[PDB]
């Protein structure tokens, strides 16, 4: 086949189908395609650009060595999502790699909502990548495209299938740090053909001491006995999960970053994925399992239904776009 479960990191329809009268709709607009800037824009540079023509280097090591990281905000119904935090886990991620990014966290917002402003975009997936560079100048690229989802609208309400690789691991924090946010899905991409091979959407990987680590693009989340757990180790701190947290903490639920293990995975009341493009998904079965009955479980759909309320609320977490 040649293709993956994964979604092609690519600019994509503007609108998809999602579930009548469910919490995830999008916006009714129009794009005015006079402007070769809807529908996408890149920065590449320090140019703006249509993102059909964004290109780099291929002399750049952040593709031969692959020597970079990168943050995903998204933007929903023209708000964006917790930039701040973004730009926080992308510059320190960035001096962990000894990356300049030669912007401040200023500059690089301003330009982020320039592009997706420019871009026309009420729903977007926003990129934010730091590499090492070429001839020695450190790179920073941007762009805005139409949103993607990591599952599929109908899965983000009904759930999602998972497997376990009998094949592969998480890489390790101290081999390809997944604490940073990287490019290298070397496993990611094997656990995900393993996924397609067993008819399943996704995996969850354990890392070397068969504890959780994460999943293709996500973090996972564990309901046991009315209490949510997430890994602590070797996952990336993300900002949904970090959102997730605070959900659960107003409505009165533990939550708590700790080791899961691979006991506590296969026992759990309900398994969740947790990440930017797309937000909470329900995990209904594990292995060929429904965990639980093998439908959302009632923690998992009320704090997705409480995200996606968030993205309308004003407040510290949502910023309009300029438009």
């Amino acid at each position: 086949t040649g293709t993956s479960n994964l979604v092609a990191v690519e600019p994509g329809a503007i609108r998809e189908d999602t579930p009548p009268g469910s919490v995830i709709q999008y916006s009714d607009y129009e794009l005015d395609h006079s402007s070769p800037f809807a529908g996408g824009v890149a920065w590449i540079e320090g140019e703006f650009l249509p993102a059909e023509d964004a290109k780099i280097s291929i002399f750049d090591t952040g593709f031969g060595h692959s020597d970079l990281t990168y943050t995903v905000a998204h933007v929903w119904h023209g708000n964006i999502f917790r930039l701040g935090d973004h730009l926080d886990r992308l510059l320190d991620g960035a001096r962990k790699l000894r990356l300049d990014a030669g912007y401040t966290k200023d500059e690089l917002a301003d330009i982020t909502k320039q592009c997706v402003s420019m871009s026309q975009l009420r729903e977007s997936f926003v990129n934010l990548t730091v590499t090492r560079g070429y001839g020695l100048t450190h790179q920073v690229y941007i762009y805005a495209i139409p949103y993607l989802w990591a599952f599929p609208p109908a899965e983000q309400i009904f759930g999602t299938t998972a497997i376990v690789p009998r094949h592969v691991r998480r890489a390790g924090r101290n081999t390809v740090d997944p604490t940073i946010k990287n490019y290298q899905w070397g496993d990611l991409t094997a656990a995900s053909f393993e996924a397609k091979d067993r008819g399943a959407r996704t995996a969850i990987l354990l890392d070397s001491d068969n504890c959780v680590a994460e999943g293709p693009g996500f973090n996972v989340c564990i309901v046991k006995d009315g209490k949510l757990a997430s890994p602590s180790r070797n996952a990336l701190p993300g900002i949904t999960r970090k959102t997730v947290f605070e959900i659960a903490d107003q409505m009165g639920i533990e939550a708590t970053l700790r080791d899961v293990t691979s006991h506590e995975l296969y026992d759990a009341d309900e398994l969740m994925a947790v990440t930017t493009a797309g937000g909470v998904t329900p995990i209904n079965s594990l292995d060929g399992e429904a965990i639980g009955n093998g439908a959302p479980g009632p923690m998992t759909v009320a704090i997705r239904d409480r995200f996606w309320a968030l993205m309308d609320e004003p407040g510290p977490l949502i910023e309009a776009i300029e438009y």
